[PDB]
């Protein structure tokens, strides 16, 4: 996991983000599940770089895995689609949280 989301992580801080896509996509499908590291990774940089399309593709997979209850990631969304300019997604994701900070 660390192996994936050492890439990950650099190709988010480098702008490649359908590289980036690709690797999470197979670490899903080989059952090596994402942590709150891979998807913190990815989520700043959709909103560092407006990134509408993937992080709407993330948030699919946060709500198949068992993040739904994950502070840091549900923090993260909120800052992606914030950036991006939807704040209504962006206060939905604050309502639906079990937990705020």
């Amino acid at each position: 996991v660390v192996t994936y989301n050492t890439l990950i992580d650099g190709l988010c801080k480098a702008g490649k983000l359908d590289e980036a896509l690709k690797l999470f996509e197979e670490m899903v499908e080989k059952g090596i599940k994402p942590d709150e590291f891979t998807f913190s990774s990815v989520l700043k940089a959709c909103a560092r770089l407006g990134a509408l399309e993937l992080g709407k593709q993330i948030h699919g997979y946060v709500i198949k895995s068992g993040f739904e209850s994950n502070v840091v990631v549900y923090n993260a969304l909120i800052d992606m689609y914030s950036k991006c300019g939807l704040l209504e997604e962006a206060r939905k994701v604050f309502d639906e949280m079990p937990e705020k900070d």
